[PDB]
């Protein structure tokens, strides 16, 4: 967590810096995939 660390979206695959995804969790793209994963899914 410095420079531009990868956070991969485990429902859609994208990847991208921290700094560009969702701060809140930073594990998926978007809230809704946060949601959907909680709310259609389980890991
Ligand atoms: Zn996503």
């Amino acid at each position: 967590g410095s420079g531009s660390e990868p956070a991969v979206c485990e429902m859609c695959g994208i990847v991208g810096t921290r700094e560009a995804f969702f701060s809140k969790t930073k594990r998926f793209c978007s809230v809704s995939c946060s949601r959907s994963y909680s709310s259609n899914s389980k890991k």
